[PDB]
């Protein structure tokens, strides 16, 4: 398997097969064994990027997760002031449509080779959590919170979901 993204050296966790060929997916068990230490020696920081509207982050999310819907946002929040260490690693999130997930993954990708002398990187490191929420909730629930799942197409929201696509840089 190939370097990670600065070619530094190895993925550290074991992935699993996904969508997107070319990214790296990890299993709800893996993100708990990150949740628990179990990579504490090693990875200094990770960090859980929901990119799932506010309404749904709201309705239950994964205990620690930082919501990120909006690129402008996930690029601030990890670009402007770049969380050093060990590694750093990133899990992106945000199942069920229109490739919310691989496409953040791949836009924060393209934003830190563009601040970077290649080949370096702040986040050579980034993971899709295979399954989002969805998959994960019903595995771990008391890693969530609150514990619950508020669907993206949740009956009752859809005014807040079009609401929320009016703020996105393009559709
Ligand atoms: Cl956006």
């Amino acid at each position: 398997m190939e370097l990670i993204g600065d070619y530094s050296k190895a993925f550290l966790l074991q992935t699993v097969d996904g969508k997107h060929q070319d990214l790296k997916y990890i299993s709800p068990e893996t993100m708990v064994a990150l949740l628990t230490g179990k990579f504490s020696n090693i990875v200094d920081k990770f960090v859980i990027v929901d990119c799932r509207y506010p309404y749904e982050y709201e309705g239950g999310h994964i205990k620690t997760a930082v919501n990120l819907p909006l690129e402008r946002d996930a690029e601030s929040f990890l670009l402007k002031s770049p969380i050093a260490p060990k590694r750093v690693i990133l899990i992106f999130h945000c199942e069920f449509s229109s490739e919310r997930g691989p496409r953040m993954c791949r836009f924060i990708r393209e934003r830190d080779r563009a601040v970077n002398d290649y080949p370096s990187l702040y986040y050579p490191e980034m993971y899709i959590l295979k399954g989002g929420y969805k998959e994960f909730f019903p595995q771990h629930p008391n890693f969530c919170e609150p514990q619950d799942y508020r669907p993206m197409n949740h009956e009752a929201f859809k005014d807040e979901l079009k609401t929320f696509r009016l703020k996105t840089r393009s559709w």
